[PDB]
């Protein structure tokens, strides 16, 4: 009568994945690609060279999770007891097992996450040692690494553990990290309340995102719309193939058999890189500057003129353009669907500007001709939506992304260990060697 | 000296060689479309093994001569690189100079660089407080990674990037941060080694006229003239382990995180998190345990046959001879030989039975392993000797051998990070696929 818990459901699908892996391994010698000089000097761009199970980017329909579109996930995944949005814990279930959980399975997993959320005293002390001006992503990376004192994998490996069993402690550590990371993030957000936020008991009947909101100081019925935003945000950003730096660094460090705490810490150190991590922040700044210029009662024409002027000036429209995706990011559209049912969001001029830009900017960018596949990505909307709900320190938008992006890389780490994938170790060459 | 021809500092010497590297990069870029290999299913499921897919300037593994630094063998480095004011071994500071610039520094340039490192060796108070928060059982490599990441509060690159900085200038703050990290890391490592003395070791003033290894030894509690042989071992160890191509996890993770424009503190922290992985990090420790177990079994007065018999029994049992074997290198690791050359001038090392056993194994094990036929290129690597040499000098907590490797392995990856920024290399971003996509 009792439904399988997540560990049982994972164990049931391990044999089929190992069988599929065995079939692929028989074709080891088969050639699938070429390596060119471009790939070596160009950061391996386009080189199909690592495994990632849970998500694959479809050039038309965007990111798919085990073949499911964002829309399929929004229809199929269990929701909270209140609210309209899919749960990140349900997305984690799907990523890990390939299967949609029942509502009751999700409720039991949420209860586990709440119960495992507490931090050891040394983590609270560690966090209190950080200077106030330490960058929030540096704080988050360090704290996550420091939780390796609690690693079951590290201890089991040292004691002696069969290869075939490496996945179990990896799974236990991953759930532990997931339970804890929202609380660590909230301590980064509220450095003066370490003692209180660091020990506060979570409501075991509520979902992971709700409890994260509570730790952020945005709990209770008055913040229910924000709860739904946060649920959606965390679900949407959970995984996006293995190539991005946070996913890849997690896998890389993981592949040397560093435990999930150390491995996702490395992921977060990569996420701290300014080059692509600040897109949501940049979009927000750009939208607010546009509002400053064109005011709060603006026409379609005003928007179009503003976009042309930006482009003619040699500036970019942030949050637009992609190497391969030929349509709007379905993650973007999911945020727009969230907004469409909330009259106060639709009344916000900042949001209206995001919406108008999404209707006008792609045609403008195409005609201008400089930007490949000029459609909105998720960063076009996420910052503005957080800003609307009072979360107006953009610097911390990366922290919330770091919480979300634990989901997919941890799933892949579990599978890496289940399948027995080896250390990641490419071969380097010097420029003289390419000449 | 402040003349017309006054000897360049490291940053000036680097600046002088940047234009030629950018020109060589331009020439390589014209060949972008040239095919240099194949990708197979093996490469995707096998952690990219053998896939030539990243750039690393400073070191290239030669199948005959072993690891070379800008074409120079370990023997060339031992002859050409400047030594300490006392001592017979090449300085890791000089190795760093060579890796970075492609050039052998003068003794005077090395002395000035050592002084810069000594002057920057102090830590901010919050780093000492952070280290004091660590539980005593926290793994030493977790401690080291965290403390290095926490030094990003001092990053010039992070602050300059945020303020606005030309792409052509990214290398300068990267260089400044890298030197800062190098100066500080031995002190951080010593705090990991001595958790009861954080306040003292953490603030102790260093002799600014001493070299980087000497100051590290001093912070470890092994300073003074009585430890001069250990100083030379440590110099050699740190110089030898500084760089070994880009593929190893510490080098690669540094480059990967660095490629998203995270500063050198955050990037080498990621390197150290990878170094903390037990799978391939613990070889020096395994060799030490194996040698000591062998000595236990065969004693100190043994025949060549006894050694051979011990090796055959190990192999027939299905166990490995650690510290032996390589995929590509067809001779003893030249790093191994450099450790043996160190030993050859120290009569107390040569008198140590544990060292004699390392030497005897290197003369007997290769033939045995070849005949057994299971281990490719069955020659000793550097791990065959490093742990025993430390053990001889009283550095007998093998768990901490990885920490000393972490200090050494700052050198090469930081150099490559500086070059990545000088060249404007993009984010590392390969493409993934699922098993279903390989089954088709």
């Amino acid at each position: 009568t009792a439904e399988p818990d997540l560990k049982t459901a994972l164990k049931a699908v391990i044999p089929a994945k190992r069988e599929l892996f065995k079939q692929v391994k028989e074709r080891s010698d088969e050639v699938i690609g070429e390596v060119k000089v471009a790939n070596v000097i160009g950061g391996m761009r386009g080189l199909k060279s690592m495994l990632w199970e849970g998500s694959v980017l479809d050039p038309e329909e965007g990111i798919r999770f085990h073949g499911k579109t964002i829309k399929d996930c929004q229809k199929e995944l269990p929701k909270g007891t209140s609210g309209t949005e899919m749960l990140p814990e349900a997305m984690f279930w799907l990523l890990l097992t390939g299967q949609v959980p029942s509502t009751n399975q999700v409720r039991a997993f949420s209860r586990e996450l709440a119960e495992q959320s507490h931090l050891p005293q040394h983590i609270l002390d560690l966090i209190k040692s950080f200077p106030r001006s330490m960058h929030p992503m540096t704080q988050l990376s360090i704290a996550v690494a420091a939780l390796n004192t609690e690693s079951k994998f590290a201890k089991a490996y040292e004691k002696g553990l069969s290869k075939a069993d490496y996945w179990e402690p990896t799974f236990d550590d991953s759930i532990s990290l997931l339970a804890k990371i929202p609380r660590v993030a909230a301590l980064v957000f509220r450095p003066d309340e370490v003692d209180q936020v660091g020990t506060q008991a979570l409501d075991a009947s509520q979902d992971w995102s709700y409890n994260f909101a509570e730790l952020l100081g945005k709990g209770g019925k008055e913040n229910q719309d924000f709860h739904d935003l946060l649920r959606l945000y965390l679900a949407l950003h959970g995984d996006h193939e293995g190539g991005n730096v946070s996913a890849h660094a997690t896998h890389l460090v993981g592949s040397a058999l560093s435990d999930p705490f150390l491995s996702y810490s490395a992921g977060l150190l990569g996420l701290a890189g300014p080059l692509h991590a600040l897109a949501a922040q940049e979009v927000l700044r750009w939208i607010l500057a546009m509002q400053d210029k064109i005011g709060t009662k603006f026409t379609d024409d005003d928007v179009r003129n503003y976009l042309w002027d930006t482009l003619k000036s040699g500036r970019v429209v942030p949050g637009y353009g992609h190497g391969v995706l030929r349509k709007p990011d379905p993650r973007f559209q999911a945020l727009m669907d969230f907004a469409a049912t909330r009259p106060d969001v639709l009344a916000n001029p900042v949001f209206q500007l995001v919406k108008k830009n999404s209707e006008i900017a792609p045609a403008v960018l195409t005609e201008h001709g400089k930007t490949k596949n000029p459609h909105p990505n998720v960063d076009a909307a996420s910052g503005v939506l957080f800003y609307h709900y009072g979360f107006q320190q953009p610097l911390y938008y990366t922290v919330t992304f770091g919480v979300s992006r634990a989901l997919g890389p941890l799933v892949q780490l579990i599978w890496d260990r289940a399948l027995g994938l080896p250390i990641e170790r490419p071969k380097s060459i010097n420029l003289l060697g390419l000449k």
